[PDB]
C-alpha cells in the first residue's frame, strides 16, 4: 500500500490453483500475492476488490460475514486485522472478494483505490509516549512521505526496470522521522505531524543529540532529512539498542520536489559527518542490478539486520536516480513478530 491508501482496490484474478484435500476453496494470485478463495467466487481474469494485508476492516456482517469470527477490539471498535496466514504450510495474505459484493463500485476499473469509500483503516501497533508528540500543524504538503510500495504491488514495475540498478538497504522497524529546513524554518515531524519540541518528544531528542538541525543549517539548502528511530521502546527494540537514535535513508529537495540520488545522499552524509553533524545511515547492501521476479527479490528479504544476529524487517529498494523505489518485507519477519 501507499500509507493510508491502496489498502483497497480493484484487482484482476490471476492463476487459480486447486487445494490439497479442502474440496470448498481454492488458491488465487493477485498480482504477486496468494490467497484462499472460495469456489465459484472469481474465474481468472475477473475483477475482485482485494484488501491487502494490515488492513483493518470494521465488523459488517452483511459486507464480511466471513471476516466474523475473526473479530478484534481494536481502538474502540471491533473489526478484522488481515494478517499474514498460513494453511497447511501454504502462506495466503490478503481479502479478494468478488465484485457482486460491492454493486457500488461497478463502474470501477482495475487500479482504482475503494480504501474511503468502503471506510478501510490500516491497522497499527501500539505506540510509546514518547513518539506521540505536541502536534504544530500537517505534515509539511511540500515535503514527500517517507511510504513505500510492495514488491507484491509492482508486477509490471518490476519489469519495466529491468536493467536499472538500486540501492539495497536495510529496512529498519522503528518509527518514521523527518527533520527539515525551509528557508527560515526547520521542523521535526513524527510520520504524519510536524511536532513541537519538548523536553521529552524522542523525535526531537533525537534531532537534538546528532545536532541534525544545525547541520541543516550548515548546508544551508531547503532539505528534508528522512530517516527511521529506532531503539528503546520502540516497536520491540529489534535491533537491542540501549536508547534510541535516528538512522537516514532519504534526503528530499525540497526546492526542486525531487528525492536526493543515492550517491548524492552519501555525499551529504559525509559532508554533515566530517564537519560535526553526527548524521548515521540505514545499512546498505550490494547495489542490485534489477533481472529477477518479485519471489526471487522476497527471498532476498530475510537477513541480518543492523545487529546481524536479529534477523530483518526487510529490504527498500530505491533506484540510482532516486525516481523509482519499493519494499521487500520479509514474510517471516511478519509472520514470527505477531503483535507489530
Ligand atoms: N532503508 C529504508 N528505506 C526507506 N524506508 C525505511 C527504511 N528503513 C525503514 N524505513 C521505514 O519504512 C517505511 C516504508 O515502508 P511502508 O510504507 O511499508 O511503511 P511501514 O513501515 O509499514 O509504516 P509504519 O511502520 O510507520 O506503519 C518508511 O516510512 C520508514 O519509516
Ligand atoms: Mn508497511
Ligand atoms: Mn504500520
Ligand atoms: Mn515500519
Amino acid at each position: 500500500s501507499m500509507g493510508v491508501r491502496k489498502l483497497a482496490t480493484i484487482r484482476t484474478a490471476g492463476e487459480i490453483t486447486p487445494i490439497a484435500g479442502a474440496e470448498a476453496i481454492e488458491c488465487c494470485h493477485v498480482d504477486g500475492w496468494t490467497c484462499v478463495i472460495k469456489k465459484g467466487e472469481f474465474k481468472q481474469g475477473d475483477r475482485g476488490v482485494y484488501f491487502e494485508i494490515d488492513s483493518f476492516i470494521k465488523e459488517d456482517n452483511d459486507r464480511y460475514p466471513m471476516l466474523s469470527k475473526q473479530v478484534i477490539d481494536y481502538e474502540g471498535q471491533r473489526g478484522t486485522r488481515l494478517r499474514t496466514a498460513r494453511l497447511r504450510g501454504q502462506l495466503s495474505q490478503g481479502l479478494f472478494l468478488p465484485m457482486d459484493r460491492f454493486p457500488e463500485l461497478a463502474s470501477n476499473q482495475v487500479g482504482d483505490d475503494v480504501t474511503e469509500i468502503l471506510g478501510i483503516t490500516k491497522w497499527e501497533p501500539p505506540i510509546s509516549t514518547n513518539l506521540s508528540g505536541e502536534i504544530l500543524g500537517e505534515f509539511p504538503t511540500f515535503i514527500s512521505k517517507t511510504d513505500q510500495e510492495r514488491v507484491q504491488n509492482l508486477i509490471p514495475q518490476i519489469e519495466e526496470n529491468k536493467g536499472q540498478k538500486f540501492e539495497v538497504t536495510v529496512k529498519l522497524d522503528g518509527s518514521s522521522m523527518t527533520v527539515y529546513r525551509k528557508d527560515d524554518h526547520i521542523g521535526v515531524c513524527g510520520r504524519n505531524w510536524e511536532l513541537r519540541e519538548t523536553a521529552t518528544n524522542a523525535q526531537w531528542h533525537a534531532a537534538r543529540r546528532n545536532k541534525m538541525i544545525e547541520g541543516l543549517q550548515f548546508l544551508n539548502r531547503n532539505l528534508a532529512l528522512q530517516g527511521e528511530i529506532i531503539g528503546e521502546s520502540i516497536q520491540g527494540n529489534l535491533e537491542k539498542l540501549k536508547g534510541q537514535d535516528f538512522y537516514l535513508f532519504d534526503i528530499y529537495d525540497i526546492d526542486k520536489a525531487q528525492y536526493l540520488t543515492p550517491i548524492e545522499r552519501q555525499s551529504l552524509v559525509k559532508q554533515l559527518n566530517d564537519n560535526g553533524f553526527t548524521v548515521k545511515h540505514v545499512p546498505i547492501l550490494d547495489d542490485l542490478e534489477l533481472n529477477h521476479t518479485a519471489e526471487q527479490i522476497l527471498a532476498m528479504a530475510d537477513g541480518p539486520s543492523l545487529n546481524k544476529n536479529v534477523k530483518r524487517e526487510g529490504l527498500v529498494f530505491k533506484r540510482l536516480d532516486g525516481k523509482f523505489s519499493f519494499a521487500a518485507i520479509s514474510n517471516a519477519y511478519l509472520e514470527k513478530h505477531k503483535d507489530r
